[PDB]
């Protein structure tokens, strides 16, 4: 049962197919078009069908070339309105049929961001792009909204000629558009059956640089020499996951590098995995996310969770497979310093939500919750962190990447649940299920609070960064003066990072040690964003003024909201800054991510 969806399930009937026919118009903020929706009966004596849909104006509903019956129900809140087709011959078991849906969207498309010229980088055009996951296709097209049901898709983009489209398929092929030569349509094969939380749409002034034997960069011109560089390892990062996962079967793995408000660090739409510009550190560092969404072209795109309680299937998995790459290319003390991070950002979400909260259970209700309000750190660390346990109860990490690989081979192209899984696990390490035995599944799955058992972590790298948090943290005034620069001299990036990530966990410190902690070490004039974003937390949590205006840039700025909802909620609980940081919210509002804005309005009550 998928509580998220109002439509028909996978055991009354399914979509195989979805052809895309469409025209995206800036001047009113609407995609126009059809969407024939070839569907298979998995009844006898079918005669009607329930679709999802969110603020859609359906025109019309065309089977076999006549105009049929439907009604749209009552709005349910962030599930939006049932749609109820009325079939005009009973179906049997089995039987296709093709569902022509003529539909408008709302210029307030959850799916949807309309950028004006002024939001972009040229300055000269608009921009769109889409957003799905997880039940905002409903808001762009008709469709059983459930990754519980697998689909193919074609579709004709109809778009000002002086742009381009991009979707999550294989590029085939532009024409000027007869109905209008000012316009261009662009057209897509996506010839895998992918949920349909997976359907991806950008339209803008987008030029593209190859940087690899299947991939190219896009991005507007000003971004692609950067993005260029900066995810250069991509090429390398593929074949670890192909050797660890499978063949890649997408055909190209394409990057597209969106505006600052795209709202997560990365959505691995196939073919065309989005990614934050917020990555764009200049040095490779952030490249941990690419190897992520990489990661997801097995775990999340291939093997997919059945419904959304189960999502810690794609994130636990994927993560787990992100730090094999990232542990491959850079050593295997590297993965345990990223794995250690890990449990502390998932001591973070639990400390947060609180330790009962129904929240920090691995596998979640989703009952009456909407996605968005629940989605946090937990499916990805505590996942990852069962994940590790097992690893290492049942003999380290060749072999459990040997269940991986047989797990994505197992339920390739398929749709699973938390219990699909288990039963895979116990029928592949058959021989330890002694062992398997031994686990707390009931607490693992279903209990809230950090895990029954914390795994153990190589040491290495770590212990440098608590040590100088630890020397902040205890030192007194006196202490203030034996600080320099040269206490970062043999850090990288990384350890900056979990230095700055360790002493926040135990913010404020005293102001006169942040005020000492800028002079000597100048964390104002680091531009990487994971780095500036705890710097500027760690100084407004210690109340700190003089940074008040650059959280409130950063928060501004991009809008990824793995800083822009933090960065404004501490910006609300220190008094000097609460009421600029709700009138700039207010300002904000209208040209914001509609998620975005949604939600940083309820974490500032207004
Ligand atoms: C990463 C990239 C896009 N998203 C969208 C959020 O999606 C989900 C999906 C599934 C979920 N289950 C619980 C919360 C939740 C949130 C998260
Ligand atoms: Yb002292
Ligand atoms: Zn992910």
């Amino acid at each position: 049962v998928d509580t998220c969806s109002l439509a028909s399930p996978a055991s009354v009937c399914r979509t195989k197919h979805l052809h895309l026919r469409c025209s995206v118009d800036f001047t009113r903020r609407t995609l126009t078009g059809t969407a024939a929706l070839t569907v298979q009966s998995q009844e006898d004596n079918l005669r009607s069908l329930v679709l999802d849909t969110k603020d859609l104006t359906i025109e019309k509903v065309v089977i076999n070339g006549q105009e049929v019956k439907y009604a749209l129900g009552e709005r349910q809140s962030y599930k939006g309105s049932p749609m109820e087709i009325s079939l005009p011959i009973a179906l049997s078991k089995n039987q296709e049929i093709v569902i022509e849906i003529s539909f408008e969207t709302s210029p307030k498309s959850s799916a949807l961001q309309w950028l004006t010229p002024e939001q972009t980088s040229g300055k000269e055009h608009p921009y769109l792009f889409s957003q799905c996951q997880a039940i905002h296709c409903r808001a762009i097209l008709p469709c059983q909204d459930t990754p519980s049901v697998k689909l193919t898709y074609t579709a004709e983009v109809s778009v000002p000629k002086e742009l381009v489209a991009l979707m999550s398929a294989i590029r085939d092929g532009e024409t000027p558009d007869p109905e209008d030569p000012s316009r261009k349509i662009y057209k897509f094969i996506q010839k895998v059956p992918i949920p349909c939380y997976l359907i991806a749409l950008v339209v803008g002034a987008l030029e593209s640089r190859q940087i690899g034997p299947r991939t190219l960069v896009w991005s507007e011109k000003e971004q692609v020499e950067k993005s260029a560089y900066e995810f250069s390892e991509t090429e390398s990062m593929l074949k670890i996951a192909e050797d660890l996962g499978g063949p890649y079967v997408w055909g190209q793995y394409d990057l597209l590098v969106l505006p600052p408000s795209f709202p997560y660090g990365g959505m691995e739409n196939p073919c065309l995995t989005f990614v934050t510009p917020t990555l764009l550190a200049g040095d490779k560092s952030l490249s941990n996310v690419i190897a992520h969404e990489i990661s997801h072209s097995w775990t999340g795109n291939l093997v997919t969770n059945k419904t959304w309680d189960h999502f810690w299937l794609n994130e636990g998995h994927t993560v787990y497979l992100e730090r094999h790459i990232c542990g491959r290319l850079f050593g295997e003390k590297f993965r345990h310093f990223n794995a250690l991070g890990g449990w502390g950002e998932l001591q973070n979400s639990v400390k947060t939500f609180g330790e009962t909260h129904p929240f920090t259970k691995l596998v979640v209700d989703l009952t009456d919750i909407d996605p968005d309000v629940a989605y946090s750190s937990v499916p990805y660390e505590k996942g990852f962190a069962l994940l590790f346990y097992l690893e290492q109860l049942l003999g380290g990490p060749e072999i459990f990447l040997g269940f991986l690989k047989a797990y994505v081979e197992k339920f390739s192209y398929k749709s699973i649940t938390t219990d699909d899984w288990k039963d895979f696990l116990y029928s592949y390490f058959k021989d330890k299920v002694d062992v398997l035995n031994q686990v707390d599944w009931n607490a693992w799955l279903y209990s809230p609070g950090l895990p029954p058992i914390k795994p153990n972590y190589d040491m290495t790298l770590t212990n440098a960064c608590i040590a100088l948090s630890q020397r902040w943290i205890t030192a007194k005034e006196d202490d203030l003066n034996s600080f320099n620069a040269t206490d970062l001299k043999d850090l990288s990036s990384h350890q900056l990072n979990e230095f700055l990530a360790q002493t926040l966990q135990r913010a404020p410190l005293p102001l006169g040690h942040i005020k000492r902690m800028q002079e000597v070490y100048n964390f104002n004039a680091i531009n990487n964003s994971e780095i500036r974003f705890r710097w500027l937390r760690l100084c407004i949590q210690s109340k700190w003024e003089d940074a008040i205006p650059l959280a409130l840039k950063m928060a501004t700025e991009q809008g990824r909201m793995k800083f822009t909802r933090p960065l404004f909620k501490d910006l609300a609980a220190f008094d000097k800054s609460h009421d600029q940081a709700v009138r700039t919210y207010q300002e904000h509002k209208a040209s914001m991510h509609p998620v975005t804005a949604m939600l940083v309005g309820k974490d500032l009550k207004v």
